[PDB]
């Protein structure tokens, strides 16, 4: 006997998968599989629109690239421009049908149902198409109803994924640019601020931290030096080396960064605050500003020291050319258990190649 | 025609996928469950680390109701992780009948299942009540509710993740915008409020809701260029001479330099506000003397909001101007300092502004 709720449960499960998926490619793929099953069709395709190339595009297989599709030709084309549903009972009796892809692969297209996708503001953003109904000779009025509902769901989840990406990009952008507000009074570069987070990301990942904390350090670490905004010009702008009154002030950029960042409730800012205050502490206890020792420094602080020192050593600075990989590895082996967390130093050494390809790609 | 429930589900999950507010997501889920389980009532309970209780929200959008995580039906499901299927609540000792007592309701059947997160911890309870057959929840019902519960967990976790991102995004812009706190007196709240005013101004000016959200977040960053102004000027104890004032005025350019090129819309707008917020509608402002609509709307809305906050704050010898005095000032400055059209919107709404200044002092 059949389960009367069988398709309902299938749909619930697909909905859970989609709700969890941040990658648009996979969202599309899942929506396609969902349509094949619920519509009882052999094939399905979603076509979206590109502003820039003025085309529709789709994913063919799992894990391969966009196929360009003419936004004005074919069944997809008609539906995209007109906004109206097409239900073709025999594809070969229809002049809008491209017989080619069908004839290169040994496939036979009989039935096609295509409806548009709409955004919140009722504009046409693409097409949803199913091909070859399996359990009937044609797509029915009921099939059309169902596909329209599927289409509404597809539009929403598609939009929600785009928006979530835009918000994520904006969040990074803001952290990056504001962290570099020191640019008028301090030599450290925009890409240094970014790379420090990228190295610490690798480190947290390979140390087995939760996916969320991997994302956190990537974004918290870039802010480690923001307290420099509160250092007097006479100390920050001093050419060369520094006296032991001025040094006592320069050290305070840790405290100042903490002061700027502590007034959050988000986990991001609690971590960023910790990093700002901890990033010159040494595994030793011989760092500043408090000479904290070992696990007394949070893992995020420990991961940032390693990253920050790594980036410095590998750039040109006053009097000193960037160190190469070999010398860098020698230095870290030496400083393992001193300046740095010994555990975290091993992870970092295991992954030294990515550290360098980051430094190479982001100059 | 068993496709009725498929279509109901796709409608609900369309609404959910759009829904940014956790409150609403829970309401949509319980309505979904009511229709799909063919039941009269449903509730979701979530746990709180801090207060150590479960909670639930009722429709109408009232406050969250706190529930004892130890006693009760939901309590039981939360502690044990076991499913509970009660054919008659008025026979089960774990049932508290007071809810019926206040509402004029009669609870008969209760089916309650755990909610699990990605990591597989019990994060809540999904409870469905009074199946419309007036008979028990069946083994097939339990099975259906299980799939509903998985969808609910996913959507909840996904909504919480978005709120945390949203909240972090604000925190970061607010705090780093106040990075000037060591060398300049403008407060954290001033920085927040200016955005809050401009949000209302933008909405009432008819702007798109996404753009309204951008100004709320972009305007607070307009003075960030102050961090590049030399101490010998920003920290000078006298009043500034002409040479020094010209340097101070560059905080506009400096903010632009800090913010521009960032590819997102947020930062493009923020950069404009940074560089335009001292421009004056009539062209007598700085740094460029831009005139009318040569100033982006966002620039124009921030000037209005910034002046508003200044006029309405106490300083020594200088008491905050009240409503009437402030209205008069904006009337005088219409078409000079400020955009006439936007000033009218602002005036129409000035009571909302004063409420903000009252709540976030
Ligand atoms: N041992 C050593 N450390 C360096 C050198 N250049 C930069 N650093 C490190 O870089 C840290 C801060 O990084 P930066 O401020 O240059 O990004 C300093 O605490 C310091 O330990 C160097 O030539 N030798
Ligand atoms: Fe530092
Ligand atoms: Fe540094
Ligand atoms: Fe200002
Ligand atoms: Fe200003
Ligand atoms: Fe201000």
């Amino acid at each position: 006997y059949q389960d009367p709720e069988r398709k309902l449960k299938i749909l619930l499960d697909y909905s859970s998968k989609i709700a969890n998926e941040k990658d648009l490619r996979n969202v599309l793929l899942f929506l396609t599989d969902l349509a094949k099953e619920i519509m009882e069709a052999d094939r399905a395709s979603i076509f979206l629109y590109d502003d820039q190339k003025k085309t529709l595009w789709t994913i063919v297989a799992h894990g391969v690239d966009r196929i360009e599709i003419d936004a004005d030709k074919g069944i997809a084309g008609y539906v995209f421009r007109t906004g109206e549903i097409l239900n073709i009972p025999d594809a070969y009796k229809d002049p809008r049908f491209d017989r080619d892809i069908d004839k290169r692969t040994g496939y036979r297209t009989r039935t096609i149902l295509a409806v548009p996708l709409f955004d919140r503001k009722q504009n046409i953003i693409g097409v949803f198409q199913v091909i070859n109904k399996l359990t009937n000779s044609v797509f029915t009025e009921e099939d059309i109803e169902l596909l329209r509902h599927i289409s509404l769901y597809a539009s929403s989840t598609i939009e929600n994924a785009i928006l979530y990406e835009k918000l994520k990009k904006a969040h990074e952008d803001v952290i990056y640019r504001l962290s570099h507000a020191t640019k008028f009074k301090d030599p450290e570069t925009q890409n240094h601020i970014i790379r420090v987070g990228l190295y610490a990301e690798i480190l947290a990942r390979e140390a087995g931290l939760d996916e969320e904390d991997v994302e956190l350090v990537k974004l918290a670490a870039p802010m480690h030096d923001i307290g420099k905004v509160g250092i007097p010009d006479r100390v920050l702008l001093k050419p060369g080396k520094l006296n032991d009154e001025e040094w006592e002030i320069m050290k305070k950029h840790t405290i100042y960064g903490y002061e700027i960042l502590k007034g959050g409730d988000s986990r991001l800012l609690q971590i960023a605050a910790d990093i700002a205050i901890e990033h010159h502490e040494r595994w030793d206890g011989t760092g500043y500003p408090f000479g904290k020792k070992g696990e007394e420094i949070s893992i995020y602080g420990r991961m940032t020291s390693i990253s920050d020192v790594f980036d410095a050593l590998t750039s040109d600075r006053p009097y000193k050319k960037a160190w190469d990989m070999d010398r860098t590895v020698r230095f870290f082996k030496e400083q393992k258990g001193k300046h740095f967390d010994p555990f975290l130093t091993d992870i970092f050494l295991k992954n030294i190649d990515q550290m360098f390809s980051i430094k190479r790609e982001l100059r």
